[PDB]
């Protein structure tokens, strides 16, 4: 009766207990490590005429990664056979000389590329991991992206293995026992599973991003980022060539499009420039000017996004119907100084604090960078452009969703995934703009309610009243946002959608619609 040192992880499950990432047990077939070229091809032998199966090309090369996740000192592990199969023959495969059957309880997902950007997969620990370690981390397995990196403390457990028995009595059959579990390390994501899917389904022949907050405490229940990649392709440690053709995949999925990517956030940030204006001139959202299809400044002549012009239009209208020119206008007379505190109050300037490694930090275009960087003090029409969220303006859809967030609530909510980070609210703005912010939700309610809102046949058959804004991003065709809150009279959730070059804003709105129906559907309302 012999006992292993089972190596074993965490699990990982959505708001539901649903299993997002979890284990199976298997045997490695291990060979002795410094092996000599000739014994090792008639070891190799031996074993593929016990599990007619291995190619014996692919068990020598596995005996020759040299990135092994479950390899030894000196044993290394050639093969993995499920408990099924090796249960009959483990007995005479421990009989033969220098062979070994060592239990492996492997990762395993059981929904394959679903959040595979939030979840993330674990892998061998590298030099460089180990060469800068500051806590005693000696373990050879470790998270390498999202949920497994940013818990991998508490997802390893207290020693990384737990202790089983196997009996290969006289009997014919190998039975397994748990004899010492590895225990207060499953974690619990506040995602959808459900929703996760419909978001899935959504992105389809689609590639961007969509995120799903509770705007009252930062929860996450969708978050996908597509597109996705198989999560268990780097189980055993990732396939050199599986690695290669996520690499050259030209839509590029191993990039994270809701936390690691940058884009201009274009219109949406309309209401935040609106709320600038009404802190910092003469000014109220009722306040009503004349714009034409152009102004211009000197040399160069600015634009609205259709060239009818709108007419006369004051804040409400300007949100409503996406008006570039009202912007333009008031952003000659506001000051780049004033108009990006408002913005980095709202959150465009740092980090949402997301439980994901390295969370991107976007660019708020302000005076005291130009002169950093380049050399040329700023100029009028670059505080114009940047009124209208482009330029130099980038950002994260995080911190457009959190933004969102802002505006409908008052306070700043922290997107997480782990369910037990109490993430308390911040609140970033004065009594004066959180009551300026009522004007902003009825302008984004317009957007989709009103009849000349630019989403407004885009968003058509929701169960529920949508407050929305779309927007569009200049390539570095365009990119398309659409980002909302929901209910309106008393708002919960926040949905912000960016699809890659899906153009305009009135072909999201029915992956708006569509989503928030599923909502609804299940019961968040």
């Amino acid at each position: 009766k012999k006992e292993f040192l089972v190596p074993t992880r965490g699990n990982i499950t959505d708001r539901n207990d649903e299993f997002l990432a979890t284990n199976e047990l298997v045997f490695g077939v291990f060979l002795p490590s410094g092996l000599k070229q000739k014994d090792l091809l008639e070891k190799i032998e031996i074993i593929q005429k016990f599990f007619p199966n291995f190619s014996k090309e692919t068990l020598l090369n596995n005996y020759q990664k040299e990135n092994s996740l479950y390899n030894h000192n000196l044993i290394k592990v050639v093969g993995f056979i499920p408990y099924a199969t090796m249960q009959p023959l483990y007995a005479k495969l421990i009989q033969t000389q220098g062979i070994f059957a060592l239990p492996l309880d492997k990762r395993y997902y059981p929904n394959n590329a679903l959040a595979s950007h939030v979840l993330g997969y674990v892998g061998v620990a590298s030099l460089q991991d180990l060469k800068d370690d500051e806590e005693n981390q000696y373990s050879q397995i470790v998270g390498k992206t999202g949920i497994e990196k940013e818990y991998n403390k508490l997802l390893q457990g207290k020693v990384g293995y737990k202790i089983m028995r196997v009996n290969a009595l006289n009997q014919e059959l190998a039975t397994l026992e748990v004899v010492l579990p590895s225990t207060n390390n499953h974690l619990q994501l506040s995602l959808d599973k459900r929703l996760q899917k419909e978001a899935d389904k959504l992105f389809e022949n689609k590639r961007g991003a969509i995120l799903v907050m509770d705007a009252e405490n930062g929860e996450l229940l969708v978050a996908g980022s597509y597109p996705e990649y198989n999560l268990n392709d780097f189980v055993g440690g990732i396939s050199q060539d599986k690695w290669q053709k996520l690499q050259d995949d030209i839509y590029n999925p191993l990039l994270n499009r809701f936390a690691n990517a940058l884009y201009p956030p274009g219109s949406v940030v309309k209401m935040g420039v609106g709320l600038s204006f009404l802190e910092n001139l003469h000014i109220t959202e009722n306040t009503t000017i004349p714009t034409p299809p152009f102004i211009e400044v000197g040399k160069h002549k600015f634009r609205d996004w259709k060239k009818t012009g709108h007419g006369n239009s004051n804040l409400y209208k300007a949100i409503r119907e996406s008006v570039d020119v009202y912007f333009y206008k008031f952003g000659l007379e506001i000051s780049i100084e004033k108009l990006s505190k408002t913005l980095r109050e709202v959150g465009f300037g740092e980090k949402t604090g997301v439980d994901l490694p390295n969370e991107f930090v976007g660019i708020v275009p302000d005076n005291l960078w130009k002169l950093k960087r380049f050399n040329q003090d700023w100029r009028v029409g670059d505080t114009l452009i940047t009124a209208i969220g482009q330029g130099s303006f980038l950002a994260t859809p995080l911190q457009v969703l959190a933004y969102t967030g802002l505006i409908a609530t008052g306070k700043l909510a922290t997107p997480h995934f782990a369910i037990n980070n109490k993430q308390p609210l911040k609140d970033p703005l004065n009594s004066f703009q959180k009551k300026k912010l009522q004007a902003l939700r009825v302008g984004m309610y317009e957007v989709c309610n009103h009849k000349d809102g630019t989403a407004y046949h885009s968003t058509r058959g929701s169960k529920i009243t949508l407050a929305c804004k779309t927007g569009t991003a200049q390539v570095v065709r365009s990119h398309a946002w659409i980002t909302a809150f929901l209910p309106y009279e008393k708002p919960k959730y926040a949905i912000t959608i960016l699809v890659e070059h899906g153009e305009g804003g009135s072909k999201l709105g029915g992956l708006l619609v569509k989503m928030s129906n599923k909502l609804y559907e299940l019961g968040y309302l």
